């Protein structure tokens, strides 16, 4: 091999995020959002101005969908949530591993047919006690168990494939879907075998050209992945617990880059102070933004 390409970004929201997760962007409103899951934070940054708000959740959100300009999804370890973006008013939407207390959310992504898919994991990633569920409309059915902590779920070009991992194992797996529903219509299959290699695969986003952009846990870097599966570059990034890339900007060619300071000792934050900071890469992404969830 991968082409390294060092950190020449700038740094979009300078508040550290305990474990900063979940990022998407709202072409409409030109405002990224993202969460501080363990400090049950929802973060709202209009790009254009810089202008931040925190907004204080009830659970432990890590998932955002838009539904309309008036409505979103957020996805807890309490449940999925319809939140009035003007009022910020919380209503269940569908319980989902709404009777495990030990168990919360992780990372999620909508399907352009409009369905979620969204990853749950014990709260200590206990072995296997996670699952990927989708969601539509309303209606959630499981698809894969026996996960320790689910993440980089990101989709194809045209809907056909979804891509997951389960961080402690480090293969990224391939599944064929219907399109229109974005339910597996195969079994998994491994794409990508990272197994071994230092750091864990977080979250990811999938490119125009069908390029897997991931996060990597510990080693303060986004992979680029091309549609073979070769790792092509490492775009380098201050926050050494790199947790989620999310296309931005009017074009959806930026890339937004959260991360987190959890567990880190009070030394590593002296160190490296940009530890839990929201970037964003100097190089062009080609993206696209995110399908809106179907009540
Ligand atoms: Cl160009
Ligand atoms: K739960």
């Amino acid at each position: 091999l991968a082409t390294v390409f060092p950190f020449a970004g700038r740094v979009l929201d300078e508040t550290p995020m305990l474990l900063g997760e979940g990022p998407t962007f709202d072409p409409a409103s030109g405002t990224a959002w993202w969460f501080n899951i363990l400090e049950r934070e929802l973060h709202e940054l209009h790009l254009a101005s810089g202008r931040k708000t925190v907004h204080a959740l009830p659970f432990m959100g890590s998932a955002l969908a838009k539904i309309s300009d008036s409505k979103q999804l957020i996805a807890s370890d309490d449940g999925l949530f319809l939140r009035d973006t003007a009022t910020g008013v919380l209503t269940l939407h569908a319980e989902l591993e709404s009777d495990l207390p030990g168990n919360r959310s992780n990372d999620g992504r909508m399907h352009p047919s409009g369905a979620l898919w969204i990853g749950t994991m014990g709260r200590k990633a206990e072995t296997g006690a996670g699952s990927i569920y989708h969601v539509a409309k309303g209606k959630v059915t499981k698809l894969f168990a026996d996960i320790s902590i689910p993440n980089s779920i990101c989709f194809s070009p045209d809907g056909t494939t979804g891509y997951f991992v389960d961080t402690k194992v480090n293969r990224l797996m391939r599944v064929p879907l219907d399109a229109r529903t974005g339910l597996p219509t195969g079994k998994a299959e491994v794409f990508i075998d990272s197994t071994g290699i230092k750091g864990g695969m977080d979250g990811s986003v999938c490119d125009a050209e069908g390029h897997i952009w991931n996060a990597r846990w510990g080693e303060g870097a986004v992979d680029r992945y091309d549609t073979d599966g070769n790792h092509i570059a490492r775009y380098e990034v201050p926050g050494k617990q790199t947790t989620c890339p999310a296309f931005i900007g009017p074009d959806a060619s930026r890339l937004l880059v959260t991360s987190a300071r959890e567990h880190l000792d009070d030394d590593a934050i002296t160190a490296n102070p940009q530890h839990g900071l929201t970037f964003e890469l100097g190089i062009e992404v080609k993206g696209r933004f995110e399908p809106l969830y179907r009540l």
